[PDB]
């Protein structure tokens, strides 16, 4: 309905504490039958809402659904977001982000629940998993791009660990592993000239509300969620502002720190390390072990021919 998410982020907004029907009704403006549709759809579509007499609704749990009047809330206190734009589906939401920032100098981000035309590195190709673009603004040289995926690693890392009992470890330089199983995959791309960078923007793809049981049960043996590894019942929204409170941190971080500073703790987050890697690069496949992050977030590889590789980025395969 017209008012659904008014109502849903009315019911959200005054948690925990129930509100009336009447309340409601004089905020939005309409009649309290109207709200009572709103409220009874809201249920429909999965909403958990705990209805008394004379007291009013409390909102207990939300679906696996993205609702554009709860993320408002996030990016109301938000100190970095100036707005989001949610969405049922999109092709893309790194698609729509490259339009949306052309223009403007705000922060936002872009959530959807599927995406269509969804892309990853050099174009490579359900409500079970968190697709999001973020649209940052530093204004640093283009030369830093590589090491703002260095510093997001470990946010991305940090938040989907607080809900993992097993160790989450980075796959440098754009993956998010649990064990053998690949969480979460993320792309930075830029705009930018010679005298500085006009945005960032930062993909993020996680195998979310996907609780033992649900994930779909195909590759169980490279692919895995987040929820696989979680003994309660995992929330996208708790999951979300954990993300987001933890992108921001590694943000700040990124504009006032050196990677040296960051870097122990990322070699000490990666599973990269003692095993025989596969780099692709073009025509040439090759096999070869990491030997070491440097201070600038290039990776010292050696291959099987005993020669020297210093590389800023890498297609690599286990
Ligand atoms: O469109 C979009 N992108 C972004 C955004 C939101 S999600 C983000 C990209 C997420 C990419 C992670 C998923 C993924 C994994 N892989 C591995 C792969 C596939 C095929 C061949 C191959 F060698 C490796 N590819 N994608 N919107």
């Amino acid at each position: 309905s017209k008012y659904s998410q008014d109502v849903l982020q009315l019911l959200y907004k005054n948690k925990p504490n129930y509100i009336s029907g009447q309340s409601i009704a004089e905020s939005l403006n309409i009649s309290r039958t109207a709200v009572k549709k709103v409220i009874d759809q809201l249920k429909l579509e999965g909403c958990k809402i705990d209805s008394v007499n004379h007291k009013g609704h409390l909102l207990q749990q939300l679906p696996d659904i993205w609702y554009q009047g709860i993320i408002d809330q996030y990016t109301k206190s938000s100190a970095l977001f100036d707005f989001s734009e949610v969405y049922d589906s999109i092709d893309s939401t790194q698609l729509a982000a490259k339009k949306s920032l052309v223009g403007n100098q705000s922060s936002f981000f872009i959530l959807s629940d599927e995406q269509t035309k969804g892309r990853g590195r050099f174009n490579r190709h359900k409500g079970q998993g968190l697709w999001m673009s973020v649209v940052l603004r530093p204004n640093v040289a283009f030369s830093m791009i590589s090491k703002f995926n260095l510093f997001i690693a470990l946010g991305i890392r940090d938040a989907i660990q607080h809900f993992s009992q097993d160790e989450v470890k980075v796959k440098w330089p754009n993956d998010i592993y649990i064990d053998n199983g690949k969480v979460c995959g993320f792309l930075t791309e830029m705009v930018a000239n010679n005298d500085g960078i006009e945005a960032i923007i930062c993909g993020i793809g996680i195998n979310l509300t996907q609780q033992l049981e649900n994930f779909d049960e195909s590759i169980r043996h490279r692919a895995t969620s987040i929820q696989l590894h979680d003994k309660n019942k995992l929330d996208r929204y708790q999951f979300l502002e954990r993300l987001l409170q933890e992108i921001e941190k590694r943000y700040n971080q990124f504009l006032t720190l050196p990677f040296s500073e960051i870097r122990e703790e990322y070699i000490a987050a990666s599973n990269i390390w003692n095993r025989t890697l596969l780099f692709t690069e073009n025509d040439k496949q090759f096999k070869g072990q990491a030997i070491d992050l440097d201070y600038d977030g290039y990776l010292i590889v050696r291959d099987e021919a005993g020669e020297s590789h210093r590389l800023i980025s890498a297609d690599i395969d286990f």
